[PDB]
């Protein structure tokens, strides 16, 4: 009759940085091309240590699914 | 050309507390009973702010399916 213990990780992180994205939507409701501010993505690359373009494609895909991104964990999820 | 903007958020943090749980097994399939540390749970209530029991039933059910928890949005996923 052997036993075993189960471990559980409880995380809790709220609030952080912010990024403003730009999307040109027409009346018809069509989406042309999305371009995330290269400026805000530049400085963020200095505090993170990741190229800008790489960050643009990251934060970009987000605005599409509207969600949060984890760097120190490299994960992506949405509400 | 009505341009739309999205306020994305990038959270970068590393941490997380672990919880110990005792689970007795026999036929390696049936679980007689499952008890959770009422101590580590009472101390965790200070970090959550919500009643202690609420945490027990939360960290308990999770110990059954073995998974993590995020208070950032009160969610539960498998490990």
């Amino acid at each position: 009759v052997p036993s075993r213990f189960e471990d559980v990780r409880v995380v809790q992180v709220v609030a952080g940085w912010r990024v403003s994205v730009k999307i040109a939507e027409t009346e018809e409701g069509e989406v042309v091309t999305v371009k995330a501010e290269f400026d805000e993505c530049r400085e963020i690359g200095e505090e993170t240590g990741i190229p800008p373009r790489e960050v643009k494609a990251m934060v970009e895909a987000a605005a599409r699914v509207g969600g949060w991104v984890d760097l120190k964990e490299r994960e992506i999820k949405v509400q």
